[PDB]
């Protein structure tokens, strides 16, 4: 329902990515202690959804710090940085260092929220990871913002980060 | 379904592992270049499967590198260590390079072998990722060792790693 590129090779990408002004749905991911969290325990805070094909590449680019940087210094915020690496894994991510509300959360065992979110890759080598995206939801769960990455090596515009 | 532990906590594991005497089914797994990968690609030779929650946890155990090697001690020899682990991660195993003929191979994709494997985790915080489990099989396909650990932090009996 939707395509981006990889290796300079077309991907499919399941469904359409949330659009501005729709209510969020709600979802469940895996966090660094493998417990359970929802959308709700972020009631009455701006979210903004850093999804990832992989937060564990072993670089750490300035572009991605940045990104993260600006998205938590806007007020009552809180980033999410989303991907299929199991929690192990996202300890190593360094685009978020000492950002304290900057959380990792895992798809490992919730992937309907790659399909209700519009980031499931549905082929190729990347088949079963999440493509690269920004969602970014207000404090009344509404979606102000939200954007597809048409290169999956490729990070998104700065401009997300700071929506509202 | 079975009962094993974490941390000396009651855990179920789905349905239930192959006994010695049961037909090996295939399955199909990713391997460290992304490309999938089925039993009948190690036709003719015995593969030792062994299964972890995680081979990314940080801590390197010496017991793992020892088991694998007696494993390559019997004739023919092919072991593959699974787990729910991104083939991104399982790259730091340590109880795997070193050693010839010991390949890693994820689940990330494909959790329904975890399930006819008799392996995935039904509840509590490991929910989704694989026991630590053992089962050999040898060059007819025949399942001729298996074993679902007790404890889930603890390593499987090296007899496992010498199973005929």
């Amino acid at each position: 329902s939707q395509t981006v590129h990889f290796q300079g090779n077309p991907v499919t990408v399941a469904n359409s990515i949330p659009q501005a002004g729709s209510k969020a749905q709600t979802f469940t991911l895996v966090a660094k202690d493998l417990s359970d969290v929802t959308l709700g325990q972020f009631a009455g805070k701006r979210k903004v959804l850093n999804i990832f094909p992989s937060i564990d590449t072993g670089v750490c680019a300035a572009s991605v710090r940045k990104f993260n940087q600006l998205a938590t210094e806007i007020d009552n915020t809180v980033v999410l940085c989303i991907s299929a690496d199991l929690p192990f894994a996202q300890s190593r991510f360094c685009g978020a260092e000492g950002l304290n509300n900057v959380i990792t959360l895992s798809t490992f065992r919730n992937a309907e929220f790659l399909q209700a979110y519009g980031v499931a890759i549905a082929d190729g080598p990347l088949k079963g990871l999440a493509a690269r995206a920004v969602v970014v939801i207000d404090e009344n769960d509404n979606v102000i913002f939200s954007q597809l990455v048409d290169e999956i090596t490729t990070e998104p515009d700065y401009e997300a980060a700071l929506a509202v």
